[PDB]
């Protein structure tokens, strides 16, 4: 489609854990280490709907809006069902590139 340069739901972007990133780390339900996301909201690391859905599922019982991806650091408004790029993504964004390409 068309990304976004702001959603509504940016709101529920949450301070990053001091323990930092693992984008490495498996789906908290699976154990899936392949096309995992972590939430923007609560750091819970889920897989991608091309896994098992596990991200999409928290989104459900949770409500959370913003997922990172591990793949490619892309990040994904459930709401707005658009890539939302925003200042307030770029921290995280950046931890998880350092942690992902060894920086
Ligand atoms: O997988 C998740 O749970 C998080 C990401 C995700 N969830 C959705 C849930 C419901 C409806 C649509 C989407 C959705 N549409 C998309 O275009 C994208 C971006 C994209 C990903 C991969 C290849 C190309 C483009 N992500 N996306
Ligand atoms: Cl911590
Ligand atoms: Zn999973
Ligand atoms: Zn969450
Ligand atoms: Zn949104």
């Amino acid at each position: 489609g068309s990304p976004l340069p702001w959603c509504p739901h940016l709101v529920a972007v949450c301070p990053i854990p001091a323990a930092g990133l693992d984008v490495t780390q498996p789906c908290g339900d699976c154990g899936t280490i392949q096309e995992n996301w972590v939430c923007l909201s609560c750091y819970q690391v889920y897989c991608g709907r091309y896994i098992n859905g596990h991200m999409l599922q928290h989104h459900g019982n949770s409500g959370h809006p913003l997922v990172l991806s591990y793949i490619d650091l892309s990040a994904w408004c459930y709401y707005c069902q658009a890539y939302v790029h925003h200042q307030a993504l770029l921290d995280v964004k950046n931890i998880a590139h350092q942690n992902k390409f060894g920086e």
